């Protein structure tokens, strides 16, 4: 009975297995090795991960995702009062915890962040189990190294919730060093910088590790700035090219401005390894279809200053721990816009020409990390 490493993130999430001597991380009914952490809410259905961000679209009111920015918060957190400005969904206070209320069968229902989480939680068990062919007891469950608390008992809370025994929880950039083996040698200290840009935040980490001890000299980043800012340069590109196109604004629909945004960030993954990509959006606003394409060059040049600004953070970082540059032994990619070429140059011309850690897909080294501490853990 192999316990499982759940990544749970704050825009997809992800589950490995260390089974017969190496991980394994785990595709979902769609063949995706992440799952968007999306639930939805329908007059007939509960829908969770690749079903419920393919209808976003259709369902604004009733589609959660960025639960990880509420969880374990209070409702009065400055936080959550600023987060909730920008949400389509409605967030209320239940004795100063935050709540989402959704339309479900025809009903208003409220749910503790937990609760979205928990449901996320149980689409990643379930992609173990079809997998593994038996049910899934224990896990092992990642958290942002600033989590307090109260955050780290809520999302345990999701996992109990979820039916899963959490045998720990343990923090992001830990799990990334342990999925490349850096917690190995004995005496002696190594210094590791975790440069982790996903889809919604950037944290750059440095660990001292020594003798299988992981200590935190220093921490850094943004927590709105990841791949749906470059997704969100990449609509405006094209909300631009449509209006000297057809003369059309389609600015203000939100369900074409969406449905232009899903296809951006398919574009996007495909500039990761082609220098070229194509957009065919059907009926994208008045029965006009959009058929274009985007170069490499043309997306770095329209998200150049996002790429650079997070160099700045890994400065910050290194005179936080009174470190130089030569001294950092090993850079681990984690998050999925780490596969971005461009980002990966900056980082590497900035270090000066190091090797980046790179192996193991960035959006699935969190989930590796923690497959592997799960299954030492019993
Ligand atoms: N091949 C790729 N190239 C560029 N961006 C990618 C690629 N694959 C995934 N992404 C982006 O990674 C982001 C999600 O990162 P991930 O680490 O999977 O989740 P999280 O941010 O929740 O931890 C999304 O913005 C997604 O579009
Ligand atoms: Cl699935
Ligand atoms: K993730
Ligand atoms: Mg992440």
């Amino acid at each position: 009975a192999a316990a499982i490493g759940i990544d749970l993130g704050t825009t997809y999430s992800c589950v490995g297995v260390f089974q017969h001597g190496k991980v394994e991380i785990i595709a979902n009914d769609q063949g995706n090795r992440t799952t968007p952490s999306y639930v939805a809410f329908t007059d007939t259905e509960r829908l969770i991960g690749d079903a419920a961000k393919n209808q976003v679209a259709l369902n604004p009111q009733n589609t959660v995702f960025d639960a990880k920015r509420l969880i374990g918060r209070k409702f009065g957190d400055p936080v959550v009062q600023s987060d909730m400005k920008h949400w389509p969904f409605q967030v209320i206070n239940d004795g100063d915890k935050p709540k989402v209320q959704v339309s479900y069968k025809g009903e208003t229902k409220a749910f503790y962040p937990e609760e979205i989480s928990s449901m996320v939680l149980t689409k990643m068990k379930e992609i173990a189990e079809a997998y593994l062919g038996y049910p899934v007891t224990n896990a092992v469950i990642t958290v942002p190294a600033a989590f307090n608390d109260s955050q780290r008992q809520a999302t345990k809370d999701a996992g109990v919730i979820a039916g899963l025994n959490v045998l720990r929880i343990i923090n992001e950039p830990t799990a990334a060093a342990i999925a490349y083996g850096l917690d190995r040698t004995g005496k002696g200290e190594r210094n590791v910088l975790i440069f982790d840009l996903g889809g919604g935040t950037f944290d750059v980490s440095i660990l001292t590790i020594d003798d299988g001890i992981f200590e935190v000299k220093a921490t850094a980043g943004d927590t709105h700035l990841g791949g749906e800012d470059f997704d969100n340069r990449l609509v405006n590109h094209f909300v631009e090219e449509f209006k000297r196109k057809h003369k059309k604004d389609i600015s203000q629909n939100k369900r074409a401005v969406r449905r232009l945004r899903t296809a951006c960030e398919r574009a996007k993954r495909t500039l990761s390894s082609s220098t070229q990509a194509s957009l065919e959006i059907d009926s994208l606003f008045e029965g006009i279809d959009f058929y274009t394409s985007i170069t490499r060059a043309r997306f770095e040049e329209l998200c150049s200053d996002l790429f650079r600004s997070t160099l700045e953070p890994v400065e910050k970082a290194l005179r936080d721990a009174k470190l130089d540059k030569a001294q950092i032994h090993d850079l681990v990619l984690v998050g999925g816009s780490t596969r971005i070429p461009k980002v990966q140059k900056l980082l590497q011309d900035f270090f000066n020409g190091r090797d980046l850690n790179k192996s193991i897909n960035p959006d699935e080294a969190v989930a590796y990390g923690a497959a592997v501490q799960a299954a030492i853990l019993l």
